[PDB]
């Protein structure tokens, strides 16, 4: 039984509005309704994963897991395996695995994050899975972030809380926060994005949405314009949304836009607006297409119409060799060339290099660079020549094209990354020195940038 080079994974979001769903569900993990959706002559296949996010679920982890589970069973005639569901709240995350899947499945993690301090400590934050399937890592994050036209700040803080105090993922990769952890990262949820556009202009929103003209809204979506300014989802991306907006509706129709004030609504306005979202985020010249990205016509117990993205993701086998696991592979080298460090930082300590990556028996410290002055008042770290020889335990080109080396800078004096990114060793040939580039971040948010050449020896 050859192990997979491609999975499908599907990504459902859905705010159920604090009230129990209807009795069909089975659209939204068909990927029916509107927007990009997905072929009828795939309706008997199934998903090798699904990822189910819940915001204001009202359900028991188990009355939830009950009408998945016999949701999925009535499509493909196939049982799922549970693979994790962790709950914060009334915010929910559900994986299910085909059964095939179970021993490729490994080091499942869950955690959760509150957002928001005092007053705004109550039900807002995240939850998120990750787990190996086989020698890939995925990511999975589920957020209800800050409600709230005017609040779009907050909804940025949130993120940010989210991506740097989530727990998911190697723990040995100390240095990296959950957008360096993963192969493959899919964040979704009840992300609370508006169109900004005054509120004079409703009836406006509304003739424009039932004429399917979403350009003029799009403009105006307050994550595109975030995500545009590197305000927030810095190296995130996002399917074209070809959806109508799917918030804020009137309850067991889907004919009607509630946008006007109430006391319900803290006297706050609902536009019309993409509350409900899915980005991602893989490593470098690693396999991933979006196959379906819209939301469902036919589920109206909740305010929110469920949206639901399908995704093709490389994955790789796990990899035993007569040498590593469990040793080196002299036939194999990574050797980094005239590299240097440009960071935004004003501070003046050393930084050395650390380099991550499951090829490597463990991480490995460089020496300390030497610091310059850029041309326009930026700190250059040099390090020229000096960086050591990264030894990998696997020499096979098959294996080590499709391997990353996490690379984060670090002060001598503080021994805190001040940068974390990512080098994908599919180069374009082995032997000979290459370009290689990757921004650097820490917290999410620009920090630098890290260049040079590489030198890859494999086996062949
Ligand atoms: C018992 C739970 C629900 C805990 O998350 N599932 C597993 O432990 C598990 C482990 C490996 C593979 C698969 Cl499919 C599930």
């Amino acid at each position: 039984q050859p192990e997979p080079d491609m999975i499908t994974i599907f990504i459902g979001t859905w705010n159920m509005g604090n009230a129990p769903p209807p009795k069909k569900i089975t659209s939204w993990f068909l990927s029916k309704g509107q927007g990009k959706t997905r072929d009828d002559s795939a309706d008997y296949i199934p998903h090798d994963i699904y990822v189910i996010g819940t915001q204001e679920d009202p359900l028991s982890e188990k009355e939830w897991l009950e009408i998945l589970k016999h949701s999925l069973q009535e499509i493909t005639s196939v049982t799922f395996k549970t693979v994790a569901i962790h709950t914060l709240w009334n915010i929910r995350i559900v994986v299910l695995a085909k059964p095939e899947h179970e021993n490729r499945i490994s080091h499942i993690c869950t955690d959760n994050v509150k957002t928001g301090i005092a007053n705004t400590l109550g039900n807002k934050g995240a939850v998120g899975v990750s787990f190996m399937f086989n020698g890939t890592s995925l990511g999975f994050v589920n957020s209800h972030l800050t409600s709230g036209s005017e609040k779009k700040l907050r909804r940025n803080q949130n993120y940010m809380n989210i991506l740097r105090f989530l727990a998911l993922g190697d723990k040995k990769l100390s240095p990296f926060n959950i957008t360096h952890r993963f192969t493959h990262l899919f964040w979704f949820g009840d992300l609370n994005y508006r169109v900004d556009l005054p509120t004079w202009e409703a009836e406006t929103i509304i003739q424009k949405i039932k004429q399917q003209q979403y350009a003029d809204l799009l403009s105006h979506d307050q994550l595109l314009t975030e995500r545009r300014e590197q305000k927030v989802f810095l190296h995130f991306e996002e399917e074209e949304i070809t959806f109508a907006p799917t918030y804020r509706f009137e309850r067991l129709t889907r004919d009607k836009y509630a946008y006007t004030k109430q006391k319900a609504t803290g006297m706050k306005y609902n536009l019309p607006s993409w509350c409900d979202r899915v980005l991602w985020k893989s490593y470098p010249l690693v396999h991933v297409v979006c196959q379906s990205y819209g939301s469902t016509s036919d589920i109206m117990t909740s305010d929110h119409s469920p949206v639901f993205a399908t995704f093709e993701a490389g994955v790789t086998s796990q990899f035993v060799s007569k040498n590593g696991p469990g040793t080196v592979d002299s036939q194999g080298q990574i050797e980094f060339l005239r590299c240097y460090a440009t960071l935004k930082t004003k501070s003046q300590t050393k930084f050395y290099l650390e380099f991550h990556s499951s090829c490597l028996e463990s991480f490995v410290k460089s020496q300390e660079g030497e610091n310059e002055e850029g041309s326009e008042g930026e700190l250059v770290v040099k390090f020229g020549e000096t960086l050591p020889k990264l030894k990998p335990i696997i020499s096979d080109p098959e294996y080590l094209l499709d391997q990353h080396i996490l690379i984060s800078i670090k002060s001598s004096d503080s021994d805190e990354s001040y940068g974390e990114g990512c080098i994908a060793l599919r180069l374009e040939a082995t032997e000979t020195q290459l370009p290689i580039y990757t921004p650097l971040t820490h917290h999410g948010e620009l920090t630098g940038h890290f260049q040079g050449e590489i030198k890859l020896q494999t086996s062949q």
